[PDB]
């Protein structure tokens, strides 16, 4: 009947009272290790590591240097954690926060501290170090610690299965357990429909429940944590497998902290959110990925 | 003899008492949703989910101005819920009853409604949306959302089985489940009985059962919607997989209703059933349908 | 010495006495359904399921004039089912009976019932169904109701068991269930040593008995009922699944009845035996065979 | 020195105190059913089992002239069952007992009946039938039965457990059971290791005892009674599968009886010992075997 | 530095102390029967095993005439058991005794006496028959007996699993039992290595337990007994079963005695150990053996 | 703004610290025997094990005179324990030691002491044993003994795990049993996935535990002591597999002790570590390894 410029603009507008979320996705595996509160400017440390080496000596007396006598080394290596320092920072204007809405600025607030923790995964997962913390599929990867699939439990021909299984084995060679892993969605959709000598499939077999889904999801019963955080190189899969009680600790040298002033050349109000952080090494074979 | 024209017509004859009803097939899929009472002509759900975010800063000073901007934000997006407009008369007049039959009319309006109930269905299940509710396999379909198998979960070649797990897993990155499935009656015969792992056949043994028939016929231990409500695009598939106590409401804006008139000319009978309706929407991933 | 010519034939001979019958099987398939006792000559009925319909409308209004809504039609149909006759006949002589011997006609009367109640079954089998009662092989195939095996649930290669399943789903999609199956004799001794893939045979475990053999001869757990009235082809394997007590209904307008005269020009003992039976039907899947 | 002929023949010399008998299996097959005492010449009995069937007629009439009338038969067939003659005799003299041993007469009159025990079931395993009892095998095999192998359920190649099979099947289609097996000592040496697909058998399974011995030295859980009286032939094994409880008797117009005479020129000792049988025959596929 | 003839003599050094005899091995499989004290330089006897027969007779007389006349006969056959002389000596010296151990004969007897044990079961196990019992394997062999594996129960192809199988249907023909199985060390290993339809070996599984080591080295459930004294054929291997508590018994006219003498003419120590043994012998179908 | 040459080295820094052992592996294979703590420069000591055997004597007096002599012996042979001398010294000085730290010396003697372990196991596992002790493996495998498979109770073709088992027979023809088995980490990988019958792996299974890891990696249920000492060969592995504690005792005439002086022509610090060992042998076949 009415039409637009008529009195069509008097009627009732719904608008989303009560929204979701930008961002549902959890964040784990860059803080998936013991958080350590930290303050000091680097730390250093030192291992024992050895010394002598002995031999075999013919004895017959006391005090022998007839034959084969003293032996000694001392060694090394000295170690620093070198820590960073991850911020950002935001605008908001009195100009935008003013018109008749208000409900803005409290929204906000929350929005900034998520995507904070955000960024901080993506580094900790990919990152060269360069103002940022320790890499996770840098010092696991091809690229600068040269670890890709285990070809000393490889006689010719490898499955997807037979991966895991390999790198497993590499970290007890390395003398550590495994205790979550870490996979591509992509895997893990191909491991939910497992192939199996069963020959039932443990994602149904014949009476499904929650029990089998939450069984076949698990690789040797352990937590699949699905992330998103890889590019995809080729057809090639990264994995990262290591322990996560026995291999990094996150020290945080400023917790993270939101950090407010209202000035940025008028008022308006300017938003800091600020934490400094790294990860632990040790050793370069200290986590392992492959490349499928 | 009796034959007819001599003296045939004096003797006896039946007739029928009690009739089958036409379409012995259960509705479900287009009422298959939680069934919301609305009284709001339109609804404009302005949703409202985030304000800041992260960014990434050295700071380690009160007033920082060197690291990166700050971030304010509003909120967006605003959904308008429209409703259409279902609905149908029916014409009669006592001068067709006329003749020794007076018992149709109380069958009829309730042959017109189990008919209206039938149109309801296969515009719930598939529709534009254009003077009918959202469409059930449209709006998960090619057609409107670019949603069909994930192709991020297959190589090439995807058998029958196979499909359904690349489906269930594009469901669980949405952060929706599935608990029942939709299903083409001819695709069905091929899940009734299946050819599987076990190699004794988990519909009937050696020793069919009732059981066994309906832990097959639920695939995942979830029931199977056998329905007949679906176009043909070839020898390819059509599926309807969500879940269906999270996904979409169906929201009634009028509930069914009976008007009832004698008004048309003369006296006659007119009647006049009317309903509104639609369906939730948020998402069209939020809903999937996939080509085999 | 003593042989034929001498004294032989006055000397000891034991002559017959009783007899084993004819036909050590019981009479099955025709007699399978509820058989009803009438009176009526003609079961003329009208069945009228469906009045109404309805449709979508658009409204806005009370009387909604501005779209068609108008739905309502009477509906069909009428059947009669017309009961048919069997019968069978016999004149014989007093002189037949006759030379010491007369108490061959008490035996007689039995013979007469017995044989005709196998033609009775040779028509419910099979049989044009005028002056007769209908098929179950002849109805129910190509014949008159282009009902064989369903194609559509067929992947490619029928082989006997997955021929049986395919034609179980064909009855569960009319609405109808199975109770009884009936099958051919020759088939049935392969039902009775079924291959299963349990792999140690229910028909002989290594612990073998009477159960698992009156188990695996039992196709879905249901009896199977060995029948061997079927026709010839090549080597075709006609079968026989339907509900055996939620279908048809054998209706007996006359029950067996023997009428006994002598008089037939002579004396003479005449012997006529009467029934009136016929085959229900209602739907062309009411009854499914299938043809391999 | 020592040497025969100086001192060695009264040294001690041992003689046998004991003896195994000739024969050391138990007999079987014919004696193996129902023992019937008699002492009639002959049986003749006449079987009359069926007289009557009627006509489906066409009625409204009592005494149908529209069709043949009224049906009435006697029946056949008298068959006549004779008993033969089994006698076996020995005769000794006083020059034959006579050595240094007069105790071999008590076991003399058990070895002859014995033996004549052996001759007698010789004669009805396999035996044309003139003056002694038809044979078992002289009924069922080739030679008159003209029973072998069913071709109508074979769609080529034909195993030792089909061949039992074929023939089982035969039995319950003539109306009768199967209570033993009857076959041939080379072949159930082959169900003593049995291949299998268990694969693991299920003659021994994991741990291999007596009782699993002697239930797979069974087939349907039915007593094999293990035998080597049937005659060679090529590679070809004949069998005997029948009912052994609801098949042919024996009747026995003289049971086993001694009969002592001296006389016979001088006496002198006569041992005479005597029985008259014969094996039923009720039908010529009233036991079946066949021709692997 | 110091050597023989210098200074290193006079230090103390080791020389021997504690022995050990000779053969580590039970003496077993001539010596697994039952030992039989006898004192009879000869044992003969006849064994009885049966007297007449009694052939059938047909009889209707008290003397018949009209057949044959009696079987009768006598018991056949007079058995020999003929001891054999088995020793073994040792002549040393009171100048060997003297002069460096004098402890030397307490241990030189007890090897003189189990060192002829082991050359009594040489004799037992394979014996000329000459001057020494009767041989085991020579009884059982082609060599005097002609018994190899039954080529009558051969399916053609015979693997080593079946060999022991065809040999145990042999020995039911016999209608003795099988209760162990004796033999040789390296066809022992592999029969240890048993594969079976499991596909898995019950050697060791994989889920090892004494037990099934203690279950695969039985075959049928009865241990075999390793054994060495065996000779290597060809590519031929002896094996050699029977029943060992039902057959031959080894009759024993003198049992293990230690003689002692000193003269010779001088003295001197003179040891003689003596036995006098036989071996029964039934049959040469009474112990079976076999070819590969 | 800074760099290193400004003020930065004096900048507050962290300086090494802390430690963690090399040899991050316990010590195998040389540690695995009985340990006899000896006080003797030699033990010199005869093998004691048969004097005399005799042989058979047909007798017929108390003596003989017809027959062979008489055996009696004394005992063969001398065998010698002999030590060998295990040793080192290593050279420290005041002027090395003096620069910020002097927690060294306390560190670097157990380090010294744990070198001189390894070169004990070195020496323990492979040596020519001239001048050192024996090889474990050089002694058991065909460089010296010339033992490799059981070549005689082998066939047709192996497997890793055949290999094995032709090992585990060989030890028990000389009575000894088994009771460890020494591996290759490269071999040992290849048993972490045990192929066997119930054919899911019991190194996995569906269901994972720290519990079937420790059955599939004990061969036998037996410890594999994995290890890495072992040559590499070639694609061959060896094993080394006997009995070890029904075998070689590891006979210590001195145990491990420190000795340490200061003076050798300045002060200095001097040590001296001094052990003496042997590992016994009684035969080449009393202990055995093989070529894969």
């Amino acid at each position: 009947s009415s039409s637009v410029e008529v009195s069509s603009e008097s009627y009732e507008t719904i608008f989303s009272q009560r929204i979701i979320r930008d961002l549902q996705k959890e964040l784990v595996v860059g803080a998936l290790f013991e958080e350590l509160p930290m303050s000091s400017k680097i730390l250093t440390m030192l291992v024992e590591p050895d010394a002598g080496k002995a031999t075999w000596v013919a004895a017959s007396t006391y005090g022998t240097d007839t034959t084969t006598g003293e032996e000694v080394k001392g060694a090394l290596k000295e170690i620093h954690f070198s820590t960073y320092k991850l911020a950002a920072k935001s605008f908001i204007t009195d100009e935008t926060e003013e018109d008749a809405i208000f409900s803005l600025l409290p929204l906000l607030r929350k929005r900034l501290i998520e995507a904070h923790a955000v960024s901080i995964e993506e580094a900790f997962m990919t990152g060269d170090g360069s103002g940022k913390p320790k890499g996770l599929l840098t010092l696991a990867s091809e690229d600068s610690a040269k670890v890709v699939t285990e070809a000393k439990a490889d006689g010719s021909v490898l499955v997807t299965a037979k991966t895991i299984s390999k790198l497993r084995r590499k970290l007890g060679r390395h003398g550590l357990k495994l205790s979550k892993l870490v996979l591509i969605v992509s895997m893990d959709a191909y491991y939910d429909l497992l192939e199996d000598e069963e020959w039932q499939d443990v994602a149904q077999v014949g009476n499904d429940s929650v029990k089998l889904q939450g069984q076949v999801g698990r690789i040797y019963g352990l937590p699949v944590v699905v992330s998103e955080y890889f590019p995809a190189k080729a057809n090639s899969a990264e994995f990262a497998v290591i322990v996560y009680k026995d291999n990094f600790v996150m020290p945080r040298q400023r917790a993270v902290t939101v950090e407010r002033e209202r000035q940025a050349g008028k008022q308006r109000d300017a938003y800091y959110v600020t934490q400094r952080v790294n990860l632990q090494r040790y050793f370069a074979n200290g986590v392992v990925s492959g490349t499928y």
